[PDB]
C-alpha cells in the first residue's frame, strides 16, 4: 500500500469484506469465479500483478522481455518466497502451468493456456502429448521462459489471472485435495490462510515472507460468503463489514445513494450480464427459439426500471468499452420493443409453439436477492411479450457453476468479467473447445474468425475480426445479452487505497489501509 503523507493510520489494521458466496476452492487451478479470484489474489502471486489502478505490473517477475511476441522471458526477483520461507522459483511456474494444462487436473481454466497460445497446449488438452511437453522452461531458478506458437502482442496482460499463479508442488503432492487446508497450505502472496470455516468466513493474515511485505498495511482480512445483498448492506451499515461485495440490492440502492453518497462507489466494469442458453439442448438448439428469447427481453425495463443502478443495455458479449473493441450495434437493438416482440412471436410461431403447446423451461440463477429479482422480471417480460413460461430455480454459487459445466440446464443467468483488457478475454470463451464455454456453443465460423486475429499483425484487422466474431455470435443468438455492468459497492470512508479506476476490479488487500476513525 502507498499511504499518502499526512494520513493517520488506525491502530488496528483489519478489514472485513463480503465476498458474495462460499468459494469453489482456494486451489488456483480449480477456480473460475470472482469470489474465488478475490481471495486468490491475496494468497497466490503470479509473474505480473495489477497495480492499484489495474495496469499490468511486476509480480514475481521484476522484469521481462519478448522476442517477436513469441518467446517471453521473465526475470524473477531473487527474494520472492512462499510463506514457509522457501524461494519461489521458475521451477514452481513450470510445474504449475503444466498442472493447469494436464487434463487430469480438469481445470475450468485449462484453455487459458490456449488463449495465450503456449506451445503444444492443444495436444496436451487432447491427451496426445504429456503436460511436460508444454512450451515453458526454467532457464535457471530465477528465469522463466515461455514459448508461444504465434505472436501474441498482449500476452503479458494475461498473466495477472489466478490460473497462471504458482502452486506449491510438495503440498499438492503430499496432501492432494486437502493441500489448501490451513494446516497444509503454502502461499506466496501478501497473505497466508489463517482460518477457513465453510459458509462462515475465510480469515487471512499477513505473510511475513512476502517479498513486498514492508509495504503491506492490513494485518488481517476476513472474507464472508453472504449472498443476500440486503444482509451484506445491513452488516456493512451495522459496522461489521468494511467493504460490501459488488452486487447491490434493488430494495436499498436508491436510498443508499441519498443516505451515504460518499460510500456508494459506482465505476466502470468490464463485465456483461446475460442469459446463457444451453445451445446443445432441444429446443435451444433451434436458432429461432434463441433469437426469440433474445429479442423479447426488454433491456430498457430491466436496466432502467427494475435494477436502475447505472448499467447499460447490452447488444453484445464483449463490452464495447473493452480496450480494442470497436463493435457494430445490430439493427435489432435500434428497433422498438414492440417490433422486437412481433419478430420474437413470429419466430416461436415458426418454431412450432402455440398457446396450447407453449415454450416452457427452467431459468437457473445463483442464490441472490438481485438475481432473483432480475429473473422474476425477465420471467414476467417473457410471459407478457412472448407467451413463454419459466420455472425459476436457485442454486448455491459452487453448484451453479458445476451445473452449467455439466450442461444440466436450459437457461441460466450469467456474468463474464474480463481476465485481461482485450476482446479475446471474452471471445475466446465461446470457442468450440474452450474450457470456459458453458454456453455449449460450437461454431466453426466463429472459431475461424478468432483464429484469424493472430494471423494478421495489425490492430485494425484484429478489431474488425472481433466485431465480425460478435456479429456471428449475435446472428446465431448464442446468448441473450442483458446489460454491461457497472461496479457498484459500498466502501467505508476509512478504507484507503481503493481507487475504483481498475475496470477489472483486481483488488489486492496489500494495497489498502485503514484510516484512523
Ligand atoms: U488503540
Ligand atoms: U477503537
Ligand atoms: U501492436
Ligand atoms: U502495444
Ligand atoms: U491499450
Ligand atoms: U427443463
Ligand atoms: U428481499
Ligand atoms: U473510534
Amino acid at each position: 500500500a502507498d499511504v499518502p503523507a499526512g494520513v493517520q493510520l488506525a491502530d488496528k489494521q483489519t478489514l472485513v469484506r463480503n465476498n458474495g458466496s462460499e468459494v469453489q476452492s482456494l486451489d488456483p487451478h480449480k477456480i473460475e469465479g470472482v469470489p474465488e479470484s478475490n481471495v486468490s489474489r491475496d494468497l497466490f502471486e503470479g509473474l505480473l500483478i495489477s497495480d492499484v489502478e489495474g495496469h499490468p505490473s511486476p509480480g514475481v517477475a521484476e522484469k521481462w522481455e519478448n522476442k517477436d511476441f513469441k518467446v517471453w522471458t521473465f526475470h524473477l526477483r531473487e527474494n520472492a518466497k512462499w510463506s514457509d520461507g522457501t524461494p519461489v522459483t521458475a521451477h514452481d511456474f513450470v510445474y504449475s502451468w503444466q498442472r493447469l494444462a494436464d487434463p487430469n487436473t480438469a481445470s475450468p481454466y485449462a484453455s487459458y493456456l490456449q488463449y495465450g497460445h503456449i506451445a503444444n497446449i492443444d495436444d496436451i488438452i487432447a491427451g496426445k502429448k504429456p503436460a511436460t511437453d508444454l512450451g515453458v522452461k526454467a532457464l535457471d531458478d530465477h528465469t522463466f521462459e515461455v514459448t508461444l506458437s504465434e505472436p501474441v502482442p498482449y500476452f503479458y496482460k494475461l498473466l495477472v489471472h489466478p490460473s497462471v499463479s504458482p502452486v506449491p508442488k510438495s503440498a499438492v503432492e503430499k496432501f492432494g485435495d486437502k493441500w489448501t487446508q490451513p494446516a497444509n497450505i503454502v502461499t506466496n502472496g501478501a497473505y497466508k490462510l489463517k482460518n477457513w470455516v465453510v459458509n462462515e468466513r475465510i480469515v487471512l493474515e499477513r505473510n511475513p515472507q512476502y517479498w513486498d511485505n514492508a509495504k503491506t498495511v492490513i494485518n488481517q482480512v476476513t472474507y464472508l460468503p453472504i449472498s443476500s445483498e440486503v444482509t451484506d448492506v445491513n452488516r456493512y451499515r451495522s459496522g461489521e463489514i468494511d467493504m460490501t461485495y459488488n452486487n447491490m440490492p434493488i430494495e436499498l440502492f436508491q436510498k443508499l445513494k441519498k443516505e451515504i453518497p460518499n460510500e456508494v462507489r459506482v465505476d466502470p466494469y468490464l463485465c456483461t450480464y446475460y442469459y446463457e442458453i444451453n445451445n446443445q439442448k432441444a429446443p435451444f438448439n433451434d436458432v429461432r427459439v434463441r433469437t426469440a428469447l433474445k429479442l423479447a427481453l426488454d433491456r430498457d425495463i430491466i436496466v432502467n426500471k427494475v435494477k436502475n443502478q447505472g448499467d447499460l443495455p447490452a447488444y453484445s458479449y464483449t463490452p464495447p468499452y473493452t480496450d480494442g473493441a470497436k463493435l457494430v450495434e445490430p439493427e435489432w437493438f435500434k428497433w422498438s420493443q414492440q417490433k422486437r416482440n412481433e419478430e420474437a412471436k413470429k419466430l416461436l410461431a415458426e418454431a412450432g409453439f402455440t398457446a396450447d403447446k407453449p415454450l416452457t423451461f427452467d431459468l437457473l440463477y445463483n442464490t441472490s436477492d438481485l438475481h432473483k429479482k432480475l429473473a422474476i422480471a425477465v420471467a414476467s417480460i417473457w410471459k407478457k411479450n412472448l407467451g413463454v413460461n419459466v420455472n425459476l430455480e436457485n442454486q448455491e454459487w459452487k453448484t451453479f457453476l458445476d451445473t452449467r459445466h455439466q450442461g444440466t440446464f436450459d437457461v441460466a443467468r450469467a456474468g463474464w468479467c474480463a481476465d485481461y483488457n482485450e476482446p479475446t478475454s471474452f471471445l475466446n470463451t465461446m470457442l468450440s473447445d474452450s474450457s470456459n464455454n458453458t454456453a455449449h456453443y460450437k461454431s466453426p465460423a466463429f472459431d475461424k474468425l478468432i483464429a484469424d486475429t493472430l494471423k494478421v499483425a495489425d490492430d485494425t484487422q484484429r478489431s474488425e475480426l472481433y466485431a465480425k466474431a460478435e456479429q456471428q455470435l449475435d446472428k446465431d443468438s448464442a446468448i441473450v445479452p442483458v446489460y454491461y455492468y457497472v461496479n457498484a459497492r459500498l466502501v467505508k470512508p476509512w478504507v484507503g487505497g481503493y481507487t475504483g479506476k481498475d475496470p477489472l476490479d483486481n483488488i489486492y488487500v496489500k494495497n489498502l489501509y485503514i484510516i484512523k476513525h
